C-alpha cells in the first residue's frame, strides 16, 4: 500500500500480466502524468487510452456524476430491480442510435456485449423455426473481441485462429473489403452469402473504420450493399461499434455515413467516457419481440451514471464541428509523413490518423521517441496512429502529429 | 432527471432484464425500493448477488474510489502500469492459496472464466500436449454466459440441448453429493482416466456450488481433485467467484481442504460490490510455461476500491464475524426444517438456504418478504440469503424470519 514507482515495476514484474511498462500516476484532460527515468513527465494520450476518454480524463461532468451516484446508490442486482441511471442511459441511448433500435441489453465489456448480440441472432432464428441459422459471416481484417465466440470472426490470421483451431467455431469469411467501393466486392460477398443463407444468423462486422484488425477505412457505400443483401437473403445485420461508436470517425455512429441500421448493434469504449467498463447490445423490436415469444454488474449505476453524462456531454456541444477540426488538424500534421521512405499511406477519417509504414514498428524505438516529444503512442504491427481526444486544442493534434511523424521517421532512419 | 413512474415506463419500454422494482438508494445493508410510490427500505438479503460484503456506500470504500478518481480514472494497460493494480496484485498473490503468484486483470467472472480456459490450453501447448483441449467438471456448476463458460455449466440448468452444437462437448461427472463418499471420487478418477489425453484442465466451484442449486459439498471432495489431476497431469481450476473474500468462513473455500488449484478465479465481492472487476490467478510454472486483454483491463478506479475492500475485511476479524453469520443463521432456518414443503435447510458460513419440494412463486414471494422490508430473490425451488458482513443479529433474524415465512406458503 502506497507504492514507489520502483516498488509498482518490481511488484508488476513479479505479478501482473499485461495485453519495459512505464509507470502511470496521473491523468488529467489530454495527458498523462509518466515516470521516466525517477521523473514525472506530461505527455498527450494520443491513443484516448485505447480509444476510451473522449472527454480527456478528469472531466469535471463525469468526475461529478459519478460522486453524485456514488452519494445515492453504488450499484443494485438488476435481476427484479431497476433504477434510473440505466432507464436513463437506455432512453438516450435509443434516441441517438440509428432508427430502429428499441431495445437494450447492458454487459460489462465489449467482447461480452458481442457474445450477447451472437446469441440474440440465434435465439432470434430458432423462435422462427430456423434453428439452422447459427453460423455468423465476417469480412477478413476484422477483431470484435477476446472471448471464443468473439475469436471466431476475428481476422483468421491476426488473431491467431491457427493456435485455435478445432476450439474456435468455424465462420464464414469474405475477402478484406477494400477502401474504394467496388460493386464486383458486394457481387462476390452476395454470392458467397447465398452458398450458406440457410445456415446463417447474421453478418457481422465494424462499419466503415476496421480498429484492432488493422486500422482500415472502407467506402460507407458497403454498408448499404450489407444492408439489401442481408435483407434479400433474410440473414440479420449485426454492427460492432465498440470502437466506432460516439463521434469518432466524423459521425455520431459509423453507420450514420450509410444511413443504415442495422438489427443488433454493439457499442462499449467510450460509452462511460473512458472511466469504467461498460457495454451495450442494441437490437430492434422484431428481434427482442420474437425472442421474447445477465452479468452480475449488468447495468450498473455507477458506470451507467458517468455514461449518462459522457452522452449527454458529447451531446449538447457541436460535436461535429469539434470532430471535423480534428481531423483537418490530423490531416494537415501527418501530410509531411506520405514523402517519408518507410511510409506506404497516410489516412484520416474523423479522429482517427493512421501512418502504414512498409516494415513492423519497432516498440522500444518508438515509444521511447514519442515520450521524447511528450506523446504517449503505441503503434501496432506497422501502424503508427492517434485517435485522440475530442478537447485536444489545435496545438496539442500538432503535438501528436509531430511526434507520430517523427517515429514514422525512424521507422525508415535505421 | 426521472420519477419512479417514468423509470418503469422507460425500462418496460426499453430495458432487457436478467415488472422490475425500482430503486432509488442503496446504504449500509439496506436499499430503498418505490413500493405503491413509496420509498421504503428494505435488507438487502442477497448482498446483491454476492458483491455488496461490507454493504452499500462504505464509508471507507467510498473514499477510496474518490480519492483515487481525483488523481487518474483509467489508462491504457497496454504498455503502462499503475498503483492501484499492483496493490491489488500483491494483496491478491498474498491472501489466496500457496503457490499463485501472478494475476491477469478481466471486467467479469464470465472472462476471467474464459481467461482461466485459456491459460490452460495455452499451457499444454507450451508443454507439446495441445491434444489436451477439453474441460472437466462435476454436475451443478455455474461458471458465466459467456459461450465458453456455458459450456462447464450444468447440462440441464443451461438447456445445453437447445445449444446442440454451437457449445463446446466437455466432460461432466455425476453432481457431487453433500456428504464425503470416496467411491464418488473414485468414481470421478475412472472417468477422468479415460479422457486425461483429452483434458487440459477440471474446474469447479469450491465447497459451494451457487448459480447452479446452492449446493454445499464436503471439501474433503476438493481433496481428491488436487490428487488426481496431480496424478493423471490435468490442471486444476477453481473458480471462487462467488466462494471468495470470507463467504463460506474460510478467506476462499479452497482454504476449507487445504489445497492449491493450479489456477484461480475471483470476482462479485473483490470491488465489495462497486463495480465489475475480476481476476485469473495462476502458478509460476503456469505462467512460465504459457510465455515460454481487454479494453478496461486492471481499471484504477475498480483497482483502487477493491484494494480499499480487501484491505477492509483483512483488518477486522472477519472470521469471527462469518462464523456469528452462520449461528445467526442456523437460529433463524432451524424452524424451516419442519415445513411441509421444506426439503433442506442448510447454512455454510454467511449463506443460508431452505430447499423446498415445489418452484417458488416469485409474484407471492417478492411481495411477502417486502411486507416483512427483506429484499429476497428466490430461484427454482430455493429460498436463501447471503447478506452483507455487517448486518446485525437483528437483521438477520429479520432476514431469516421472512425466508421462513416464504416457505411457509409452499
Ligand atoms: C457470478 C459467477 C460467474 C460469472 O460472473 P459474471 O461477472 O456474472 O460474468 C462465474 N462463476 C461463478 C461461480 C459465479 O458465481
Ligand atoms: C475493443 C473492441 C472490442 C472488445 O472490447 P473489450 O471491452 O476490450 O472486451 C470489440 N469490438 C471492437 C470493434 C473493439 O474495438
Amino acid at each position: 500500500g502506497g507504492l514507489t514507482p520502483e516498488q509498482i515495476i518490481a511488484v508488476d514484474g513479479a505479478h501482473l500480466w499485461h495485453p519495459s511498462p512505464v509507470v502511470a500516476v496521473a491523468a488529467h484532460g489530454a495527458w498523462l502524468t509518466l515516470i521516466r527515468d525517477g521523473q514525472p513527465i506530461e505527455v498527450l494520450d494520443a491513443m484516448s487510452s485505447w480509444w476510451t476518454a473522449i472527454h480527456g480524463h478528469g472531466h469535471p461532468a463525469l468526475d461529478q456524476a459519478l460522486t453524485t451516484q456514488l452519494r445515492v446508490m453504488n450499484h443494485v442486482m438488476f435481476g427484479g430491480l431497476t433504477h434510473e441511471p440505466a432507464a436513463r442511459l437506455a432512453k438516450l441511448l435509443v434516441d441517438i442510435t440509428p432508427a430502429g433500435l428499441d431495445t437494450v441489453f447492458f454487459s460489462d465489456s465489449g467482447s461480452v456485449s458481442v457474445e450477447v448480440a451472437a446469441k440474440m441472432a440465434l435465439q432470434y432464428w430458432r423462435g422462427r423455426g430456423l434453428p439452422g441459422k447459427r453460423r455468423l459471416m465476417t469480412w477478413r481484417g476484422g477483431y470484435h473481441g477476446d472471448t471464443f465466440l468473439a475469436m471466431s470472426i476475428c481476422d483468421p490470421h491476426g488473431g491467431m485462429h491457427s493456435l485455435w483451431t478445432d476450439v474456435l467455431a468455424a465462420q464464414v469469411f469474405a475477402p478484406q473489403v477494400p477502401r474504394d467501393y467496388d460493386p464486383a466486392y458486394s457481387a462476390a460477398f452476395e454470392a458467397q452469402l447465398a452458398q450458406h443463407a440457410g445456415e446463417l444468423a447474421a453478418v457481422v462486422v465494424e462499419p466503415v473504420v476496421q480498429g484492432a484488425g488493422g486500422m482500415r477505412f472502407h467506402d460507407p457505400r458497403y454498408l448499404h450493399d450489407l444492408r439489401d443483401i442481408c435483407r434479400r437473403y433474410e440473414v440479420l445485420l449485426i454492427f460492432d461499434e465498440i470502437a466506432t461508436g460516439f463521434g469518432r470517425t466524423g459521425a455520431l455512429f459509423a453507420a450514420d455515413h450509410a444511413g443504415v441500421s442495422p438489427d443488433i448493434m454493439c457499442v462499449g469504449k467510450a460509452l462511460t467516457g473512458g472511466y469504467l467498463s461498460l457495454a451495450a447490445t442494441l437490437c430492434t423490436a422484431d428481434v427482442a419481440h420474437t425472442i421474447s415469444a445477465g452479468p452480475t454488474f449488468m447495468a450498473n449505476p455507477l458506470a451507467c451514471a458517468v455514461s449518462v453524462a459522457s452522452v449527454e456531454l458529447l451531446l449538447g456541444q457541436d460535436w461535429r464541428t469539434r470532430i471535423t477540426e480534428l481531423a483537418a488538424g490530423l490531416t494537415a500534421g501527418l501530410d509531411t509523413a506520405r514523402a517519408l521512405p518507410a511510409v506506404t499511406d497516410v489516412r484520416v477519417c474523423g479522429a482517427i490518423g493512421v501512418i502504414e509504414c512498409d516494415r513492423p514498428v519497432d516498440l522500444a524505438v518508438a515509444t521511447p521517441a514519442a515520450l521524447d516529444r511528450g506523446v504517449w503512442l503505441r503503434p501496432f504491427r506497422n501502424l503508427v496512429y492517434a485517435m485522440p481526444p475530442y478537447i485536444c486544442t489545435p496545438a496539442e493534434i500538432t503535438q501528436i502529429t509531430s511526434a507520430m511523424v517523427e517515429v514514422a521517421r525512424l521507422v525508415g532512419s535505421l
